[PDB]
């Protein structure tokens, strides 16, 4: 079932922005938002689409481990953190688009369009160059369909390996403490209107797994942190963590 808080509004609105949030109980198979109508809007998935082209990229071997050294191919870019060396763990923290531009020119566009099929990853069309898709092109996937997702990489059902699901759940890893581990993924679309940020993931607890998949209109890059900041007010709120 699912459940419209519309009091979640504030957190947003209290910083001059506009977005969802959307949670995901696991072991009450209960979903709650804040906007159920943008919860279903689809955007494009930005850097959220490292998790399935990273998925798509170990299963075919295009990526060996998550220790394979991706060389700096020495062209500056102005992210600092991009003009250096990555492995797959470091590409995803930092999300380095041109070394998972290099995975989807491997993965090629036959390959990527079958394994997003059978991933009934959001709208599962790839039109538009093989190697910016994902930031341009005509892929489109709402925040409830990203839920769908990562709930079946959370439990090893996607149609790739266990190995590879495992490996991409470590790279996803972003915070850990004695409360809680949140694994997630965030996004920052701006080549087509609106511009947004994403983040999307869960937090594991000791007796259940939340998963949460936010977006919000990001006008400016100065706005970034309330991606992490406003889905952390949200579940404070709702006392999923402390
Ligand atoms: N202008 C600009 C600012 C920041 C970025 C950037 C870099 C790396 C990661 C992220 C993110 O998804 O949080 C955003 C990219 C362009």
């Amino acid at each position: 079932e699912w459940q419209e808080n519309k009091s979640w509004n504030a957190h947003f609105t209290e910083h001059k922005s506009q977005g969802v949030v959307v949670l995901w109980n696991e072991n009450k198979q209960q979903g709650f938002t804040n906007n159920l109508k943008r919860a279903n809007q689809a955007f494009l998935p930005a850097s959220t689409f490292k998790i399935p082209n990273s998925l798509i990229a170990l299963d075919l071997g295009v990526v060996k481990d998550e220790h394979q050294v991706f060389k700096w191919d020495g062209q500056t870019r102005d992210i600092a953190t991009w003009n250096r060396d990555h492995n797959l763990i470091t590409a995803m923290k930092y999300s380095v688009v041109p070394v998972y531009q290099e995975f989807a020119r491997q993965i090629g566009e036959a390959r990527m369009s079958k394994m997003l099929h059978a991933f009934d990853y959001g709208n599962e069309d790839i039109s538009g160059n093989v190697d910016s898709f994902w930031l341009d092109g005509g892929i489109r996937i709402s925040a409830t369909e990203q839920i769908s997702f990562l709930r079946k990489l959370y439990h090893n059902k996607l149609h790739v390996s266990e190995r590879s699901q495992r490996i991409v759940k470590q790279a996803m890893l972003t915070e850990a403490n004695g409360d809680y581990i949140i694994r997630a993924k965030t996004g920052y679309s701006t080549r087509i209107e609106p511009k947004i940020g994403w983040w999307v993931g869960w937090v594991e607890l000791d007796d259940n797994v939340w998963f949460f998949a936010m977006n919000m209109d990001m006008p400016t890059s100065d706005g970034l942190g309330l991606r992490q900041a406003i889905t952390k007010e949200v579940l404070k709120q709702e006392k999923i963590i402390p």
